[PDB]
This record gives C-alpha cells, structure tokens and sequence, in this order.
C-alpha cells in the first residue's frame, strides 16, 4: 500500500516498535523515546517539517528555526525531561541565500537559549525544497509516560490552547492578526515551559498536544479509558477572534501545533499539583477526568475525533 | 551570496559556533557536539542525506537506512562516545510503497542493534524526494576532541580506506563489484567500529573521515599544524580494482564515506595504543605524523585538498 492511502497514523504505529528498547523509561509511540543510563532516563526526540508548511504569513526563517526547537523541546518537557541540547538537519536549495540559513540557525539557537540549552551542531545537505529536522536530548529524573487510570483528573498546562488554532485559521482565511498579539506570539514564538518540570514525579502520565487537543484526548482514550471534559479554556482573545463560544471551541479542539501538555493527575495529589504549578508560575487548567470504559465526551456529548 | 557559491565548508564554519556551549566536552565544529552532564560527556549528532546520493547500484532502502545509522554512530565513536540510541527524521513522497519505508527503518534498526543500541522513534513528513536524517546520542567517559601537537603520530583505524571510494567509482563507471566483496561490504554495510572505544582515554585527538581522507587531513591541519603522511594502506582489492598505485591512492585520498577515524597518538603512548588495538580487534595503521607549521604533505609533496 502506498503512503497516500496508508495515512500517517497507520505508518507511525507500524514503525514505532521497530528497534525500540524493551526496558525503556517510556513505551513505544510516546512523545519521545529513551533509555535508562546510569540512573537517568535519557530522552531523544526528532521533529521534522517542510519550511513552507510551518511558515505562516509574517513568519521568516528566524521564527521557523525557533519553532522547530520549541516543538522538539515541548515533547521532551511533557515527558518530564530537561532539554540539554539540539542538533539541526538541514536540506537546502543551492540558490538559497546564506542569510536565510543564518536566520534559521539563530532562531533555533534563540529558542534553545531561552531553555538554558544549546545547539550542538547538525548537518547541511543540498535539497529541492527547504526542509528541516530538529533533534534534542533531555535528562529525565522521572520520565512521564502516556498513562492513565479511571479516577485521575485531566489538566491542561500552558496558555496556547485555542491561540495556535486561531493563528493557523487566520493564515488560511487570509485574515490579519492585528489586534491579537498573544495569538501571534503563540504561533511565532511558542515558548516551551520549563515550569512543567516543577511537576516532575507527581503525575500519572501526559501527552503533548501538537496535532489538536481533540486528537490528543483520543490518543489518551485509546490507552483504554474514557475521557470526560467538563470545561475548556476560552481565552478572551480567542473568543474575540472566533466570533462565538462555539467557534472558539473548534479552534481549541481542532486547532493544532499548541505544543502544550495534557496532564493526567491522580486525585490524591491534585491539590498539591495545583499548588506546585501555582508556586512555580505554571498555567494550569482543570479540564475533566479519566473514567472506565471508552470514548471522549464534552459535557456528556460525544467529542468527535 | 548563494549557497552554491559559498560552499559547504564556509557555510558550516559560520554556523558551527552559533548557540554552542562554552564549556563543552568537545570544541565547536567537531565530529559531534555535547555537554557535560552529571560527570559524563553526553554527545549528540545529526547526519542527513538524500536517498539518491547514497544508493549505489545494488543497494536498496535497507542498506541506506543501515548506512544512515552507521554514519552517525561513526562520528560519535570517533569522539569516544558509546552510542546508545538513534532517532530518524524521514521525508517521504506520498506515492512511496510502505514496504520501502519499512526497509529504511529495519535497516537503521539493524545497524543500531549491531552496536547494542536502539531506535528511539522519529518523525515522518511528506517530501518531493526521499530524504533522511539520523540523530544519535552517546555517553563518553573521556570525550576525544580534534586536537594535535607537533610530534604526535597519525594513525588510520579500520579498513574501509580506499574501498568506499572504489565502490563509488564502480557505481559511476557502471562497473560490477563481482570479485570485490570487501569493497561491496564497505559500501553496503559499513559496520560501525565499537572497538574504537578500547582506546578511550589514550589518544590526543581524532577526526572521522566522512568526506574523504585528504579533506579530513586538511581539517586536522586547519587546527594549526602541519601534516606529513609517510604511508597509506593500499589493500590488494583496491589495487586490483584501481589498476595502478596512482589510481589506488586517488581512491584512498579522494574517496569519501569511509567513516573510519584518523587518530592522533602521542609518541610516548603509541606502543601501548597499538598493543591495546591488537588485543581488542581494532585494525590500526601508522600513516605519518603531526609537525609544527601548516599544510598537508604526502611524502614531502603538498597534498591538494
């Protein structure tokens, strides 16, 4: 079967276990992969993309490089790994201007610096179209896998929910983001949250949302549980942009590229976690909880994948 | 200035220090990059390439995936890092058969397994042409930077010298490798050389020859020294394939893709190094020495880069 008909989800599921370590700190198909080395869970993650598929109107190579590192760092942080460094794989057309490449690299270096991390080099190769892969490694004291048990609460960390969806929709509709700076920042400089690490060792599991929250909630449900969302964050700017509560909901659920984490919090320490996040400046939103059975629900109604 | 006019060396040289750590276990622009973490030098490296640039006649996706890991692993090993895992970044045209992709990943997984390493996942994306990047991390107890002092001896480790160049030349000339099994193996399955680690903590420096021996020797000279090559290994099969000493030397010096290390050994430790290599199964060849000054010479004659 050709990739077109196969689909990305099916292909990824088939490739996930190949060569994966049997006694790993994280299961196959998680937000990152890794091995146990001298008492620490060393994580490794590679994210790739075509320049023309991530660069929204107003974004230049600087923003693209910055987002590449941010994307990879977010997956590592959701697994409770502290990103230490990143490497770049670049495919560049021969007629590309060197200034363009310098911008891509400085953008990436800037995102790395904000995290206290570095660029450890990379590689460049001739290519037909500008394409890039960003890999990063992280040291995790308590690796957080995608796991959940009926009874645990579901929390949304960070504040890019609905905003990255708005930015993409604006880009597709040809609408300006003048008047929506937080939405623009969410798309141009999505800062991965080191504060997530304040919750290391306290959570049951997590999933990084890069392909939409609804899609992520179903990835959680597919673990073998039911998901009941009682509330979702609808930021004032997201509502203004959307025009209605219903329109804002679609941006929040079917937006994408949020690179914010969905956290599975055991009822036991839910009070502490809120306190911890609060104490460390980590935005936290209680969305719902995990239950026995299957399916994903939004206030009782079925939430479509 | 266009990339085509700038050159790979010039470009890479400009990007190398960008975002690199000031207290790193390896200098910027080395065979790999890394940071010191809890007493160990953790190295990270990315090697990318286009499928068509690597696939020689007779090679399929399994061999290409194997070589991607072999290459990344070789750079890490030259720095004395023990490779622990790799991640893949794949760019794939939508009309590709799924089996082709499965071969790529299994090939990579095979090379990783030979090293006692694993595949930790990766990412896939649509592309106009098959392109791949392999990233890997390694734990180095004693990171080995590219470093050299006048009086130091130059050794070549491994046995792919001249053979990878012969394979490439064969492909270009449409010449059969029937009767040249070692040359074919050097191109199809360049086994990553774990035995290099037997020399951990004994050498002054090293460089991995991924782009040709002469090029690698000039990179060594660019550290601020002169290089005198007194002898080079001309294997029987390389000589037979080449037809003459001259043609053979050209394949050895301007071949490429060897992924074998050039080692800088202190005079005082050479006897011990050779003994250690012999005891642990690491092919080693004494080729010359480092001297004060500049430039690379082959038996007194300037060696073109």
């Amino acid at each position: 079967m050709r990739l077109k008909d196969l689909g990305e989800r099916a292909l990824l599921a088939r490739l996930a276990p190949l060569g994966y370590p049997p006694e790993a700190p994280l299961p196959p198909g998680d937000d990152a992969g890794g091995v146990w080395a001298e008492g620490r869970a060393w994580l490794l993650k590679t994210d790739g993309f075509l320049y023309r598929e991530v660069a929204l109107k107003g974004m230049g190579p600087f923003e693209v490089g910055f987002r590449g590192v941010a994307a990879t760092a977010s997956d590592l942080l959701a697994k409770m790994g502290r990103p230490l460094g990143f490497t770049l794989g670049l495919f560049l057309p021969e007629d590309l201007e060197e200034g363009f490449v310098l911008e891509l690299v400085r953008g990436a270096a800037e995102a790395a610096k904000r995290l206290g991390a570095f660029l450890l080099g990379g590689d460049t190769n001739r290519g037909v179209e500008v394409a890039l892969t960003v890999s990063g490694y992280a040291l995790a004291e308590a690796p957080l896998p995608r796991k959940a048990l009926p009874g645990d609460l579901l929390y949304l960390a960070g504040d890019r929910w609905g905003r990255t969806g708005a930015a993409i929709r604006a880009h597709y509709e040809g609408r300006s983001l003048e008047g929506f700076p937080k939405i623009r920042e969410a798309a141009f400089y999505p800062l991965p949250r080191l504060e997530l690490l304040a919750l290391s060792g306290l959570l049951r599991g997590s999933l990084d949302s890069s392909d939409g929250l609804a899609e992520t909630l179903w990835q959680l449900a597919d673990l073998g549980v039911g998901v009941e969302v009682e509330a979702l964050p609808l930021y004032p700017d997201v509502l203004a942009f959307a025009g209605s509560e219903e329109a804002a909901l679609e941006l929040v659920l079917y937006g994408g590229e949020e690179f914010e984490a969905v956290l599975v919090v055991p009822q036991e320490g839910a009070a502490a976690v809120e306190a911890r996040a609060k104490a460390k400046g980590l935005p936290l939103f209680r969305a719902g909880r995990v239950v026995a059975g299957e399916g994903v629900y939004l206030r009782g109604a079925p939430l479509p994948r």
